[PDB]
């Protein structure tokens, strides 16, 4: 279970650089340098690293400095080999984005958020990024009267179709991913799961240029179950990025390490993104608890790695094992990947066995033989095979 | 608050008429004859009724004596001025349906579904409904193995797709609204949210039959925002129909009357569906509580109306109230309804007010004033003004 | 992994019998008679049986049909060996308790309760069990006004206490343990959670006769830790029972089979009820899904005792694993069992080195280690050490 | 609704002076010295005061600055008549407590923790205060391996255990009030609710001298019924002092104004504390949104007393209304303020009209009459009478 480049992991540089700020908690480690990250990272055999532009180059810094910050993070990728497969916008942490960035009911700090957008993509296509993310964390409210939603959800509408249209006439080869949160900071976000966020692609000028970048954790505080999520958006062809983490429950974000939380979800979601031939990275959007110091950091790092590749062993195995596969055909999986009337509407109301001679008794007492097939699953996963 | 027709007040068959079985309990309620539920809503106030089929026509029924219910159900309607504004199929009730019915594993039951959903169909034509519900209350599953939902989602798209080819074919004006659900009666339920609904009508073959019924406690299930689920509806154009009731966060579906749950949530989805025009039945889906008598459950059904008429009262005074209006533009609600960037991206982008020499201090010091107005919000739900 | 009757397995006569009628669905089995269960439970190595009073005696039975019930059952139960650890009664389906047994507003119905309670008290002891569960499932409201806690915790203590006299007036060998649920059926119930039974317990006249007796999906329906429950109910010494199944999440109750749910979760109950040497029965209080013949029913049955058993076996090398104790000492899970001040009140207060001397920042500074010691109980969990 | 002192409303140091730092944004609201906050508290009618110790003392600070800052402190309760009824501990915002404080597992840690808390006990009796708040926020785990919960259990009952001697030895006039919460900042928290810690103190050496302070958003968090909770508190005794705020839902502490949330809850809050006489402070402990200026800090605490004092006249309306009060008979509430069996254990058993003469058709047919009585619940709250 030794991770090489070729897995696709990838780390935000704001996880393992948490520094242990909560609502309740000053830090209790000190800073990293973006290029120590780098470098630790890549020895534990990730395949590259993704940023906010303020994880990258602190707020309000000068053309110069800001070149310097770049400069410096250049040479740690090319002394490595570690990749930027994505970057993203900090639209959330500023004072000026307390009532969000693309929402915000002051027209002036929409504008503004638009334009720090802009910078950011544009460094992130020299970096090499292929896909840019969008989580709106401060879009929302926490009362009724605050926000007009069919209004923000045109503010929103109109900043996504300008970006849109500054990607094209720029001729770059980047795609957006809108990634979908509940609630936290705000007591709701829009576009709350990624069932809002596929449906408002559907109205953007250009819907082709974005996807989703759903997050384990988030789809569980709403109670919800990740995998089948997912694999709605891989079904509308919008999955462009994920977010790995574990989350118990429905209660704060914890973005605990992969594995932990959920772990049969986990199991069921590295099934599912094996199976659909996911080509995408394996992003970790996780937390090192507040308890760790950097020793426990790089453990809790390595641990996401670990048990995706145990998890796709296990998954591996259950789908090759030939007792599965049986069990499979004796719930009617194959029946459920036929269609239902390949011969047409006026072929099922002629037929009289679809209706008029049909035994529902008969096919009300035909067990479908799922509690067998999860012991299978169940067994698999814990090596009891 | 005496309600009348003309408040579009409508209430299913299965509403009043529970008769109080739930997961550990008997029936505390004898079985109520229709005719009799149309007479009572009609003395209450109501403007008309809802049926899934097996409501009116009892499973099984002969031609013979399907037609003496229905013969029998129009009189009662003819007498009272009662309408049939919307109608739906039972896919959850028979044993058959125990994997469910569009997206049953086995085919055969697949075909089944169908048929029996497109005999009522022609029937809710017949009685003059314009909106047909379809919740896929047994659509989803317990464990991870049991359903592909890639798979399942294709069946569920051909079922919809050979719904709207068959109305299309009989010229009937009626369109169809999909009721999302989170959970319960199946672990987890396909299309569990508002959200998942829309995402999925966007790859239909003909989109514009199809829109949602969202309910308000099934978004609370997942604890979501309902008014904002609905704002986002209205938004795309998707607000076909509604049902109305009340829940307590996120537990089982209590399908309380409509007000009990969450009030301050009530009020704001009245003063939206109000501002925005929506024109469709408000629909109760309701189940009066199995402690109640008939008293008590004609009293609940009155509850429901009752409830929304104050909300109106309400809502309505808030937004004419001069200084709601003035703490409106205070907190700068004006500003959201205005385009960000109607000069266009180039504009933008050569504004140096918009980022090279913004303010970001002075624009963050500024306070939102959100508190003031939700106080103004509460004073006037509670007839403190 | 094949269980034997030395491992106390025991199963309910209504879980195996579940018929699967729920909210929303009529029955998908057929009824199995008590003397079959209990045939077919020995034969896959369980233990023993529990019961309802009207699991085995239909409400309404004569005496002289009443003994024919039990003459049958003790027959089944001399046939197999099966034990009978447990009994309760049912103070729930019948519509004279929709407003509850012990703490129905009505005062005949309250006196009613406690008759029945006491004519299966005595039943119980005749068969042998030495526990006597008590799951108020009927106690509580969906409504403010409906319930003054006060006095209906009142009637609650007076209830158990004339049990408690009861059987001490009889001298039976046989303690009382109090099932707590937070919610369904009804809309809150009291004592929803192991703590508030706990407190009530401690109200009573003699409170050495009552435990509790908690079940795993009860607690998380709550959205609470199910092992760190049970532990606070070790440390009170009131372990007198336990239910095993399995829930995702915060939802209605889904008695999924034990090992389903949260994985994790059951994990750290098993390693918890072995180390604190549980000696009572290993209740499972499941549903086999409604989706299941009579040989999912038989299959899902297996897989409780299949579950326990391998997380048992992983618990224990986890415990015994030298490095995984290494790991515990740098943790200080060591110190944490030693008392904080042994010397005294006086001397904490003279001592310089808690306070005027402390370092806070060295201790600050070190790290809890708890990412690699939980990384090494995932690769235990799951085979992969 | 104009609140005056005989109000008893206080507020805590850290609520009006929240700078609005969250789990992903900066302070939006500069420092406010507590002499400023007192006198603004009483410009709006407040009572009184709360404060942990270093609000009030900046940590770190030398005997001569602490005492310098209390001087002042006294000199603001001087000038405006403040009271100080409650104080509290801070032992989770510094690094050195990121493991707990009582329940650390560092032993060292555990014995500053007690030392720091004991100093405070001090300065708390100087000002006044009769109640002692402790809200063990940091003690609890991310992971199961980390806390052995019987081992930090009996180290939680070492120190209220030596708190209690110590106050006796002294010869104070003060209480403890424990603060349950079930989650934030940690993944779960050692005495999760109400209930978890009145069974808690029922173990301590000196049960009189402790009590709990439960606070609305937190029992919401999971998904408890708050005036249910209240009710079993005031039951046994226990309700020493309570927190007030708002919640919506199970998910990350909100700490809204109180009234805002479930406002259902809220009413029925009040109507219980009124109707039991509670006499102890009403404590807001709430967040006004970092959205706000100072402006709106302020009206959004003038927001909590109003709110208050609203629900306040409407819950004596709803229980002075003779049609309330033939409600509350018509549903048998009097009936359950009377004892079952008064009669005593012998004369139920003899007595046939308790089962074998009993009709249980005829008892299980009466209506409970709730949804009327909860419909003028609603339309006392609405000023719909
Ligand atoms: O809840 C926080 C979000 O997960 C962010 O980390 C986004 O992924 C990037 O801004
Ligand atoms: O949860 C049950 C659903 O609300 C149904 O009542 C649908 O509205 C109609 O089948
Ligand atoms: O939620 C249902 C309860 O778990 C019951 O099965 C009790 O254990 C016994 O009445
Ligand atoms: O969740 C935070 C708690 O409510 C604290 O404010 C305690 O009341 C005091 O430390
Ligand atoms: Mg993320
Ligand atoms: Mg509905
Ligand atoms: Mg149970
Ligand atoms: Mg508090």
């Amino acid at each position: 279970y030794q991770p090489t480049p070729e897995d696709r992991f990838t780390f935000g540089l704001w996880t393992v650089g948490w520094q242990g700020r909560d609502p309740f908690g000053d830090a209790t480690r000190r800073a990293l340098d973006p290029v120590e990250s780098v470098r630790r990272l890549a020895e534990l055999g990730a395949h590259g690293v993704t940023f906010h532009d303020d994880d990258l180059i602190p707020f309000g810094s000068s053309d110069s400095e800001r070149e310097e910050h770049v400069k410096r993070f250049r040479q740690a990728l090319d002394d490595t080999g570690m990749k930027v497969p994505m970057a993203t916008t900090n639209l959330f942490t500023h004072p000026v984005f307390k009532d969000g960035g693309f929402t915000a009911n002051d027209r002036d700090v929409r504008r503004y958020a638009l334009r720090k957008t802009i910078r950011n993509i544009d460094l992130a296509v020299e970096l090499g990024a292929e896909t840019y993310v969008a989580w709106g964390g401060r879009e929302g409210a926490e009362s009724g009267g605050a926000k007009d939603v069919r209004d923000a959800l045109d503010r929103m509408k109109e900043a996504f179709d300008l970006l849109g249209e500054y990607v094209t006439s720029q001729g770059y080869d980047i795609r957006f991913a809108i990634e979908p949160k509940p609630n936290e900071p705000r007591g709701d976000i829009l576009l709350p799961t990624v069932g809002h966020a596929l449906a408002f692609i559907e109205r953007l000028e250009r819907p082709e240029l974005y996807g989703v970048n759903p997050e384990v954790g988030h789809e569980q505080m709403a109670g919800l179950n990740f995998p089948h999520g997912i694999a709605q958006a891989l079904w509308a062809g919008k999955l462009f990025h994920i977010d790995l983490n574990g989350q118990n429950g429905i209660k704060y974000d914890q973005d605990l390490r992969f594995g932990a939380g959920d772990l049969r979800a986990a199991f069921w979601l590295v099934d599912l993104l094996e199976s659909a031939g996911y080509s995408g990275p394996r992003h970790f959007d996780f937390k090192p608890p507040r308890t760790e110091d950097f020793d426990g950091v790089w453990a809790s790092a390595a641990g996401c790695m670990r048990n995706y590749l145990i998890l796709k062993e296990r998954a591996a195995a259950f789908r090759a094992d030939p007792e599965v596969q049986e069990a499979l055909r004796a719930s009617r999986l194959d029946e459920l990947a036929r269609p239902t009337a390949a011969d047409g509407l006026q072929a099922l109301l002629d037929d009289r066995s679809a209706f008029e001679e049909f035994d529902v008794d008969a096919a009300a007492a035909r067990g479908m033989a799922f509690e067998r097939l999860d012991q299978l699953a169940m067994d698999h996963l814990l090596g009891a095979r």
